[PDB]
């Protein structure tokens, strides 16, 4: 009934950023609560857009060996709100599956995606050792800030 380690994830609250402009896009709130020793922060709240998930999947596959990486949601014939809701569902399912794998949970790019608001280029730099702070400090600083 009660597992030793639980990781709960929710993708929620899609929002249009820069609405009406060239740089308009939808992002998604990602909430996480866990007691997993793989994680630095017990709770986190970040926002990520679809192209960032696309990046994340590719990166996970790079390091995953033979552990299969879950597929993302991808024509669509409904309204934009209906498309966004289907996508939101698919992103939630993607992350649930990813979080079942001890191998995928060992990837620091995942942790910075979920528990920091570093940009993709920042995450890449951080895990390549080119940033001024460690993966842990990026995640702790975000936690201790009130940004989520
Ligand atoms: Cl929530
Ligand atoms: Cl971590
Ligand atoms: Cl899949
Ligand atoms: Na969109
Ligand atoms: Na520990
Ligand atoms: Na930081
Ligand atoms: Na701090």
């Amino acid at each position: 009934q009660e597992q030793e380690e639980v990781i709960t994830v929710r993708v929620q609250d899609p929002r249009v950023q820069n609405e009406g402009s060239w740089n308009s896009y939808v992002d998604y709130k990602i909430f996480l609560h866990t007691n997993s020793k793989a994680f630095t922060a017990k709770t986190s709240c970040v926002r990520r857009r679809y192209r960032e998930f696309v990046w994340l999947r590719k990166q996970l596959q790079r390091n995953a060996g033979l552990v299969p990486v879950p597929e993302l949601p991808g024509t669509f014939f409904g309204t934009s709100d209906e498309f966004i809701e289907k996508r939101r569902q698919g992103l939630q399912h993607f992350l649930e599956k990813v979080l079942q794998s001890v191998v995928l949970l060992s990837d620091s790019q995942l942790h910075l995606f979920l528990q920091s608001q570093l940009s993709v280029p920042e995450i890449e730099a951080c895990v390549q050792g080119r940033s001024t702070m460690t993966v842990s400090d990026a995640i702790l600083r975000y936690a201790m800030s009130n940004c989520g």
